[PDB]
């Protein structure tokens, strides 16, 4: 039986599109085209300097994944503008159905955290932001391993906080190649498809595939 | 003083645009689209299942890279269509400067070597169909360390194969995540950027970025 759940957090919890708007606003006109490739670089940057065993924090590798997006679309990226983009992640709004479904999730008895890659500090402030703080028993960012998922180090840690087997902990998430992670691993996987995406072909499928929490919480 | 160059495959010798052709013949006016998510798909699977430490050999994970690819964009992928296109790779025509920029370096007596992701089978049969095999001494693949680039242990291999020490063996790359990898190591590194692209912002700077072949002799 599940006794804990391991939570995602953009495109799980929060919704990302809020950064579009403050990028285009910044490169009017630009926006989707921005946001979009500092993602992917982002996602690109952790995994690369997991492989080459040369880590250094989201903070930093979300400001050099910006850093690139800009010098590749001819854009003149300044520290001021830098920041402000920056800044934007701490001000996310979550899915309408977030709230009541982690208020009933909590009601059912389960232990909640949030698994990251920035600072806690900074996964505090989302949350927090957004009134959600006191639904989550552990705030867990990536940083104490020194590596990013999937390398299984980071899931070990989120069974470690947890203090329950990996078998008894949901693995909730909105990326396909994280939920690949997590199944591997031992996790009871579960993917948040909401736009209609297909599952990453690496050998895995995940235990559920849900359009919302609204179907999680009908699990319990 | 460099002894030995190792050399990446696609898009530092040989094109690959002969693959987006034969993409558009099965799938009329999707090709661009097909070709794109596809490399990028076969970039992520060896990087991710590298961190999970979950290995396919490269052809399986080409394979798979284009059946997400497919199902992703709503195309029905047979298979024969899909060994077609796999085919495609194993007869890719090198770029213009290629065959006597090789022919000249090799006659500065420089060691020369191809690390890919195929296996040594298909990777001969490349530079065979290009008439171009009897200009490298060695051909080498990351299969006997089952772990894909920028993993460390891929540019051991090209250091042991080549019996030399790695700040004497010129890391020749396309790729600037993989020059980066490079850089790392301790390869003295040369970038190939022909389109005129940007570096990746993790930390590193290629000892030499250059245009084609053609600057790489100049240097000897």
């Amino acid at each position: 039986y599940i006794k804990g759940i391991a939570f995602d957090l953009y495109g799980t919890l929060f919704d990302v599109h809020s950064v579009v708007g403050r990028c285009d606003e910044a490169f009017p006109g630009r926006g989707r085209e921005i946001s979009a490739l500092w993602r992917q670089k982002q996602l690109e940057y952790t995994w690369l300097r997991s492989l080459m065993n040369r880590y250094v924090n989201f903070q930093q590798a979300t400001e050099d994944a910006l850093r690139f997006t800009c010098r590749h679309l001819g854009l003149d990226l300044d520290a001021r503008t830098r920041s402000t983009l920056c800044d934007a992640y701490l001000r996310l709004a979550p899915f309408s159905e977030v709230p009541d479904s982690l208020r009933e999730l909590k009601r059912r008895g389960l232990k909640l955290a949030i698994l990251s890659n920035g600072s806690p500090q900074s996964i505090d402030a989302v949350v927090s932001h957004a009134g959600l703080r006191d639904g989550f028993d552990h705030l867990l960012s990536v940083d104490p391993v020194q590596v990013y998922k999937p390398d299984n180090r980071v899931y070990e840690l989120a069974e470690q906080a947890l203090g329950l087997d990996r078998s008894a902990i949901l693995f909730v998430s909105s990326n396909a190649w994280d939920a690949t992670g997590a199944r591997y691993f031992g996790f009871p996987t579960c993917w948040i498809n909401r736009t209609g995406n297909v599952f990453e072909e690496m050998g895995q499928t995940p235990d559920w595939e849900v359009t919302s929490l609204r179907a999680v919480v009908e699990l319990f």
